[PDB]
RNA sequence: GGGUCCA
RNA sequence: GUGGACCCA
């Protein structure tokens, strides 16, 4: 100690100025009042002046109001508890009002006038403070409205009245228009950005005044949307601007927003990476039941809280033992998680997101400072989440020469504390220091020890998931014949033994039940624990009495509630939710555990408007009740997507339309187009004279047609649409063709696998002269594959892959295809597959009936082209569940060459590629799953695989032709595994052409047959696939063009000229309605026509029923509706904020489900997923249901948005 | 149930 | 109307 420190306090609390900051000024003053503080007035200066190497991007923006005369001011710092503040508020109310009175348009002025205070704060908070911005709006009546405090607008109108410039002040906060009406544009930057355009599209080899009208009607789109005028309202969306201003009277002579750090870089920040860098340059020189408890470190920004943190991690390592940014570390008796809460706005989003909630917090205040200002703020945020347990640790206690001193600080954040009713006087307070214990100083690595301690002892260990009362979210409800009802879900708290009393809350009358049964796929149990996928047992109760949605808890254990109070936070654009917002009257769906349901919600006291983006607390009426209490959360959901998150704050108590429209469009939607002969044909021809090409004179040319391989990428993406376009079309008349063809083709791929069969049976050629690429390819392929692959099948794998999914078995056919049919009735099997199936019926409960056993499957012929049908083949299905067990462990282990099979976009991005670099290649076989003959997969495959393989295999064919085969090739399409083995196959085959060449085996990328490789293997490649079975299309394989295509992607130069196809005749709208978007989306470039097309586009369009005409949806919807603009759609029925359009379905009448098998799928899926801002979380999957297409359109109302 | 998609 | 992807109702 030197100078008196009761008498500090008092140079403190007279100024705000930091306890040692403010006593080394009073030892130097003798013990001088009025002199101490004004060496820190003069000093206080040097300090705010070296903040300059603070970014200030956080801050907030006011507005004010003189009759007529407004003025918007954005003064920064950069901390959210700063903006939020006491005095930082009372700076810029007083810096608000220098402006009104004292008009004040020029920034530099204030800035000065203020400069001190501006200082004399600083020294208060230690935040860089500086005034940032500020204008005027000269206008008649204006009018400005302030969304909290980041971002405020100002709107000078002319002829409107109190309202009208409030909500266009509202649309301008939102919607952001730098400019004001459609004309207000550089003549210059619309100069460039036209000279820039006009030749991007020449570029391509369009003619000029087709690139012309194409640039023009862009940025006429793009002036349109940037200026006010072109901005649909935001209050009714259906009309802009301009219309919503004329129609009244009024015109806007301007408006001014600012958003709180706009166009500040704002260099971003880390956690575990920043920690791990102050860790490092100092950190050198069984029990998995362990509580995982977390906390969060919140402090003022240079209080080292990150240095707080560190010491916690290397002091805690150097002692006892060893979402997204988030560092953690252990103590003998919890496990602990540490975030850091920098942002007040930004913690309660992680909040309610879920994605990081907190069980205590710890306060960081230095005590070379003590209390900030702020740190009111800090304590609050905490109050307000509802944090309950704060733990304080005051840091950096070396730099303090007086002890009584400190016991001023911990006095001062005792007394804030319980200002905001936490414990303060209770409230555990460490002094330490962070920086030393880091250096190896015991003397204070004690202290962090000490603070561990109480993480230990005074926050409260979080009751265990198990350990709170039972509770199940019913997701469905099955009546199994002698077996009563049962439910299945995820227990998701508590435990439940068999006979226990359960009630069955949440939509009806809040039922009870006892519970009969307790049941997986493998083990029948007696008691369910929390976290287990199981199915309950009821007596007593029909399953018509129960909903999905419903809980299953101890009676008494939860209620079912309507109204509730909340906080939600609203999905941002960026984050793939609302980019309009919402006002009054929002009404969305609220996902729970298992279902939506919908409700109003009602802003709080003076909100109005919500955006994506902000927090926000709401009030929430249920349309009818869910089971809930506290904590509860719960995501908002808008038809399908969700645009918000959020939980329950208070259980509170308890307290547009279009028929004879929908029933218009439903009718026209079931009448029939009808035209003079070939529709399509004259679609097709109409466009091709629109680009100025030779139309198809005869159905023949259609599937004959040889495209030209150079040409402007226009020249060309014409022509290749004109060769494939009709290719695929099934009505074709002209032709002495048949489904015969397809079969003949069969037999082929037969003959096929015969001589390729023998042929690798005589490696022997005489003597050993001679050696064959083929023969070595197959010997390195076959290591590759089985260092790759493994000896055998897993079991770990084997039954984590093998599930039911599809259609059509041998037994089953395309009405009884789903998964739940092949549980419900037999299935057949081949003989060598019996093993597994006993195997499966080994390890289960459940009947496992086999039906028939016979080594056979059924060929058969679905429509393809209008050349060839195509062979198919439907597998026993109980080897079907097998095949997709194997095809399944492939598919997986394939992604250790970089395959992967889920993703024919990296096989298509490389399609292009290739098409402008020219070393990829893209190749093409013929009929590749026909052609995979048992020779080849026996020489490449482990013997281990070659087994299994060969026992899940159907061995003989059964026609529709009465006859049989015996499958001379391993396997072909149909089977559960055929398309990994053919990737597979197909990719090592060619990564040895790679190794083989010097090439590189990254090189190679396979899609079932669409492979992809280096462009000098494929003569190579070619030579090997000769060999080895395999028949390699040259018609299709690009080794050398402009062009390339793969996985339906095509491309030349780089440019997609993927085209489309019309496959079917035309009859339907729905038919047609199709065509004219695949046209649109061909010619399209940002909602902009290509003039040649629109033309056919607007011809054909005309042969829809009217309503049907002018009812478009957006892009990504579906083809239920012509993609164009939803604001000009009539029938768009906005309703609770949220607009409905309809749409063309494929009616369906609702059909009877196998309770059991349904059932079955149901446990064997839970099953199936255990041995094998984000926040989905909160959505499971579906209720089987089944249905029978009728061959009537149905209108189905659906949400959509605006861009 | 719908559309591309490798067979 | 088998088997796979992927967006969609
Ligand atoms: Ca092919
Ligand atoms: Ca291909």
């Amino acid at each position: 100690a030197e100078i008196t420190a009761s008498l500090v306090k008092e140079l403190r609390e007279r100024t705000g100025a930091g306890m040692m900051d403010c006593k080394k000024a009073l030892t130097e003053a003798n013990g001088d009042i009025e002199l101490a503080i004004e060496n820190m007035r003069k000093s206080g200066a040097i300090k705010a002046a070296k903040k300059a190497g603070n970014v200030a991007a956080d801050g907030v923006i006011k507005t004010k109001i003189d009759g007529n005369y407004g003025i918007i001011l954005e003064v920064n710092c950069q901390t959210d508890f700063v903006a939020k503040d006491a005095g930082f508020q009372a700076f810029a109310d007083k810096v608000l009002d220098a402006a009104v009175a004292g008009k004040i348009t020029d920034v530099e002025v204030l800035k000065a006038q203020f400069e001190e205070e501006r200082v004399a704060l600083v020294a208060k908070i230690g935040e860089n403070i500086n005034i940032r911005r500020v204008a005027a709006l000269e206008g008649d009546v204006l009018g400005s409205y302030q969304h909290g405090a980041r971002i405020g607008v100002l709107v000078a109108a002319k002829g409107a009245d109190e309202e009208l410039v409030k909500h266009i002040a509202m649309h301008v906060a939102a919607s952001k228009p730098e400019f004001i009406k459609p004309e207000d544009v550089s003549a210059e930057v619309v100069e460039k950005e036209y000279q820039v355009q006009l030749d991007i599209a020449m570029q391509s080899g369009k003619p000029k005044e087709i690139a012309e009208k194409m640039v023009e009607g862009r940025m006429k789109k793009f002036t349109g949307e940037v200026s006010l005028t072109g901005q649909p309202f935001v209050m009714e969306p259906s009309k802009t601007v301009g219309q919503l201003l004329k129609e009244h009277n009024a015109e806007v002579t301007g408006f001014i927003r600012f958003e709180v750090g706009e166009g500040i870089e704002k260099v971003e920040t880390d956690f575990a990476a920043e920690v791990a860098a102050m860790s490092k340059q100092s950190h050198m020189s069984f029990e998995r039941t362990k509580p995982h408890v977390n906390v969060g470190t919140i402090g003022h920004v240079d209080h080292g809280k990150t240095t707080l943190t560190a010491a916690i991690t290397t002091v805690l390592a150097k002692t006892y033992g060893g979402n997204t940014s988030h560092v953690e570390y252990d103590t003998p008796t919890r496990h602990y998680a540490h975030v850091d809460c920098p942002g007040h706005a930004d913690y309660v989003k992680n909040m309610i997101t879920g994605a990081a909630q907190m069980d205590g917090a710890i306060l960081v205040v230095a005590a070379t400072d003590g209390p900030m200002p702020q740190t009111r703020e800090h304590i609050l945020l905490g109050r307000q989440v509802g944090v309950p347990y704060i733990i304080v640790f005051l840091n950096k206690c070396d730099m303090v020469d007086d002890e009584e001193l400190l016991e001023l600080v911990e006095m001062e954040v005792r007394e804030l504390l319980s200002q905001y009713d936490f414990p303060g006087d209770d409230t555990p307070i460490v002094r330490g220091s962070a920086l030393k214990a880091l250096e190896g100083d015991a003397e204070w690595e004690a202290k962090i020890l000490e603070l561990a301690g109480f993480l230990d002892s005074y926050i409260p260990e979080p009751e265990r998931a198990i350990d709170k009362p039972f509770l199940l979210p019913i997701e469905d409800v099955f009546s199994i014949s002698g077996r009563g009802t049962v439910v299945t879900g995820r227990v998701e708290r508590g435990i439940i033994k068999v006979g226990e009393e359960v009630e069955i809350v949440g939509i009806k009358e809040t039922q009870k039940s006892t519970c009969t049964g307790v049941e997986m796929f493998r083990k029948l149990l007696d008691e369910g624990r929390a976290g287990e996928n199981v199915g309950v047992l009821l007596r007593g109760i029909k399953r018509e009495e129960i909903e999905r949605g419903q809980v299953l808890a101890k009676p008494g254990t939860i209620k079912p509630h309507t109204k509730f109070e909340s906080e939600v936070y609203i999905l941002s654009k960026d984050e793939g939710g609302r980019h309009t917002p919402f006002f009054k009257g929002y009404r969305p769906q609220f996902y729970f555990r298992t279902t939506d349901v919908t409700g109003t919600i009602e802003l709080p006291e003076g909100v109005e408007m919500v955006m994506p983006g902000d927090n926000i607390k709401m009030v929430v009426t249920l349309i009818h009740p869910i089971a809930m209490d506290d904590g509860l959360r719960f995501a908002i959901r808008e038809g399908g997507r969700t645009v918000g998150a959020g939980v329950v704050a208070k259980v509170l108590s308890g307290a547009s339309s279009r028929n004879s429209l929908s029933a218009q469009l439903r009718r026209a939607a079931n009448t029939r187009i009808e035209v003079e002969g070939n529709l399509a044909l004259s679609i097709a021809n109409d466009l091709l004279l629109a680009y100025g090409q030779s139309p198809f004179n005869s159905e023949a040319e259609c599937i004959s047609f040889s495209p030209r391989f150079d040409g402007t990428p226009d020249d060309f993406r014409i022509n290749y649409l004109k060769a494939e376009i009709m290719s695929k079309y099934d009505d074709f008349s002209l032709g002495i063709d048949t489904e015969a063809v397809a079969w003949e083709k069969f037999l082929a791929a037969e003959a096929e696998c015969a001589l390729t069969n023998a042929r690798l049976y005589r490696p022997d050629y005489s003597e050993d002269f001679n050696f064959s690429l083929g023969e070595s390819c197959i010997h390195m392929a076959r290591r590759k594959i089985a260092k790759l692959i493994g000896d055998v099948p897993s079991v770990e794998g084997m039954l984590r892959h093998c599930r039911f999914s599809g259609g059509a078995t041998t037994t089953n056919n395309r009405s009884y295809g789903h998964p739940s049919f092949k549980f419900a009735l037999p299935q057949a099997c081949t003989p060598r597959a019996l093993k597994y199936v006993l195997a499966l019926r080994a390890s289960t409960h459940f009947d496992i009936r086999i039906s028939d056993i016979s080594p056979f499957n059924k060929a058969v012929t679905v429509p393809k082209n209008s050349k060839t049908d195509r062979c198919i083949a439907i597998e026993p299905g109980w080897n079907m569940f097998f095949q997709l067990g194997i095809g399944g462990i492939l598919r997986d282990r394939l992604r250790c060459w970089g395959i992967d099979l889920n993703d024919q976009t990296i096989n298509q991005r490389r399609a292009h590629e290739g098409s402008v670099t020219n070393n990829l290649a893209t190749v093409d076989l013929s009929a590749a799953s026909d052609s995979i003959s048992l020779a080849l997969c026996e020489l490449l495959l482990p013997p281990g695989w070659f087994e299994v393989l060969m026992d899940l295999r159907s061995p003989k064919g059964r026609l529709p032709d009465g006859s049989v085969v015996t499958y001379e090739k391993i396997s072909s399409m149909g089977n559960g595994y055929t398309f990994e083995l053919e990737s597979l196959i197909f990719a090592s085959l060619a990564r040895s052409v790679c190794e083989i060449l010097d090439l590189d085996s990254s090189e190679v990328t396979v899609y079932g047959d669409d492979i992809i490789l280096p462009s000098c293997a494929v003569p190579a490649l070619r030579e090997v696939f000769k060999y080895v079975g395999f028949t390699t299309n040259t018609k299709k394989t690009f080794s050398e063009g402009p062009f390339r295509e793969s996985c339906g992607k095509h491309y030349y130069s780089g440019v997609d000229v993927t085209p489309f196809y019309i496959r079917h005749r035309i009859v339907s709208p729905a038919d047609l309605i199709l065509v004219l978007n695949n046209l649109y989306r061909w010619a399209t470039i940002d909602g902009v026509w290509d003039p040649r097309a629109h033309s056919v586009y607007l011809k054909y369009r005309k042969l829809l029923p009217k309503q049907l005409q002018r009812n478009t949806i957006p892009d990504g919807y579906g083809d239920g509706a012509l993609v164009g603009s939803v604001l000009i759609n009539p029938f768009a029925k906005n309703r609770g904020w949220i607009r409905y359009v309809p749409v063309i379905t494929d009616h369906t009448r609702d059909r009877e489900r196998a309770e059991l098998g349904s059932y079955l799928y149901d446990l064997f899926s839970r099953c199936l997923s255990e041995s094998n801002a984000i926040d989905q979380l909160i959505c499971r999957s579906n209720p089987t249901k089944i249905s029978r297409s009728t061959g009537k359109f149905d209108i189905q109302y659906i949400a959509c948005s605006s861009r």
